[PDB]
């Protein structure tokens, strides 16, 4: 039953696809609602639960059901992954309840209205989105704008009972977190994380200034965004299938328009498995090794699964 | 009359061009006629194969999208920044330094750098939960908008003045223009000025004695600060020009403050027509913003800008003498 699967809401590797099916393609709504109850967020911020559900449904509706990866299931997955990373013991008592709400809300909206093509595609096709956003974090700026504008629909302002200062602080943190999910910022984000681990102070990690605390929240949601290869293989393999479909559909549009095919987007010359191994070796493992170092060692189980999954994918390559 | 306008446009290479008289003589088209004059002067139509009717059509559409009912951030301000940037480009310290494409980018960025400005600040737009601030996530809200509108108008009928640039030329120009206009966000001024000071302290010059700028970062930084200086050049102009710009920015500030007061908001600095000192605010503006910026630019191009800096210091003393 849907209720039984949700008991694992606090566990890495929740059966996200089964929850999507058992909720009638509403995992973002049911999982966000469950997170808000587990962290006592409706009462702490006086969010009418009907307003929460109405916003959540409207937000889920603006994820595209015909986009194979960047849809409402991905959003639900990043939300729940973030939720688990927030309860890392080494980050215990680090973030305020407003910051926790910030990270979770940001996770929920961080890909809304994604068209299934990359920023570079939007720039190179002279899209309306790239013209609006001057080629800079084109998607991420749009995800934020849509995620905030939907708060203005009827009975959707889940922040109505926040103070004016709380709303302003929340809005800034959400913007800083979602802008950091732009993959063109990964290396800089990683470097900041590495610097934090070399200068790491511990009693449990002590982060005194907002600059360091938002840095952790950015890398956290970024880690959640790039957490597919750290999940149990059966979940990882479905995410791989979905991202390859989206990449191949983008490559068909690049091909039909006569554009240079983006990396991993040519269905006629792609090694799905080799790309996964390179994705892990160059992006996901460096990131999660640093995150694990930061919270040494509450992430060892995550790092272990990632390395198991990398081993398995390598073994599929003759 | 076109004869009188033609005479006034003979000053287009001069600091302190009568830009308000050109606005009146051109039938409120200072941006169109000054851009057209400058493109003719720099041979840009021939260099970039820009059809004259396309240039005029774009310019008129662009000028149309400045607000005629905003006292400062209007098409006269845009024409002024264009013309000032045009003079700064000709400074001896930069002779043969920038390519035709970079000159085109700086001048085009100046022309569009405030288009569709509503006459209120970024902070006002953020604080009132404006659609603009919601679109741009509170980050360089106006400046992102000026760019988006300025580029979008190139798509209107017979408006693509870059139709004959190669694809890489358009790509390069687009990025430079974005880099330059985003740097006109006043919240970037301190970091921009800090970088300019570092460049001055580490400046290299070539055999001919011009600035050596051998990488994108340095070249774009000079163009960013050039256009920023032009944008903040009002107090460096002959006093009769400067005082008109002061009258206009203050009217715009006071109208914002009226909206803030009516909304029960705290009034922004310099926006309260009942607790304002025009003269002290100009002196603080020069002392904390304009003179540190222009003194640094003058150091970068020394001694090319000494007369402009002298005028700025004279005008500062004049305003101070009225307190
Ligand atoms: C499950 O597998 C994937 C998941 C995701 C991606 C790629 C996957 O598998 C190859 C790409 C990575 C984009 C990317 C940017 N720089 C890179 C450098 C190397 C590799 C990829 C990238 N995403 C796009 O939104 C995030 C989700
Ligand atoms: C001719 O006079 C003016 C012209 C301009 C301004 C102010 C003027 O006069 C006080 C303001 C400056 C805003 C500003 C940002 N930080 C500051 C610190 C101190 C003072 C002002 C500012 N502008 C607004 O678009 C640019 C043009
Ligand atoms: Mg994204
Ligand atoms: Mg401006
Ligand atoms: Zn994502
Ligand atoms: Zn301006």
């Amino acid at each position: 039953v849907l209720a039984k699967e949700l008991e694992d809401v606090n566990k890495w590797g929740l059966h996200v696809f089964r929850i999507a099916e058992l909720s009638g393609n509403r995992p973002l709504t049911v999982i966000m609602h469950t997170i808000f109850q587990e962290r006592d967020l409706l009462k702490t911020f006086k969010i009418p639960v009907d307003t929460l559900i109405t916003y959540l449904m409207t937000l889920e509706d603006h994820y595209h059901a015909d986009v194979a990866y960047h849809n409402n299931i991905h959003a639900a997955d990043v939300v729940q992954s973030t939720h688990v990373l927030l309860s890392t013991p080494a980050l215990e008592a680090v973030f305020t309840d407003l910051e926790i709400l910030a990270a979770i809300f940001a996770s929920a909206i961080h890909d809304v209205d994604h068209p299934g093509v990359s920023n570079q595609f939007l720039i190179n096709t002279n899209s309306e989105l790239a013209l609006m956003y001057n080629d800079s974090s084109v998607l991420e700026n749009h995800h934020l704008a849509v995620g905030f504008k939907l708060l203005q629909e009827e009975n959707c302002d889940i922040f109505q009972n926040l103070t004016k200062k709380q709303r302003q602080s929340l809005r800034k943190m959400v913007i800083d977190i979602v802008l950091a999910t732009d993959m063109s910022k990964h290396m800089n984000l990683l470097a900041d994380l590495k610097t934090m681990v070399e200068t790491k102070k511990v009693t449990v990690l002590l982060l005194d200034n907002y600059s360091d605390r938002i840095q952790v929240l950015q890398n956290m949601v970024h880690c959640a965004d790039l957490s597919n290869p750290t999940k149990p293989l059966q979940l990882y393999r479905q995410w791989t299938d979905r991202i390859m479909e989206e990449f191949f559909r983008q490559g068909d549009r690049e091909r039909e328009r006569g554009m240079e095919i983006s990396p991993m987007c040519d269905k006629h010359n792609a090694s799905v498995e080799k790309s996964q191994v390179g994705f892990i070796d160059y992006i996901v493992h460096p990131l999660w090794e640093t995150w694990a170092d930061l919270v040494h060692p509450d992430a060892q189980d995550i790092l272990d699964t990632l390395e198991d999954n990398r081993e398995w994918y390598q073994s599929t390559i003759p």
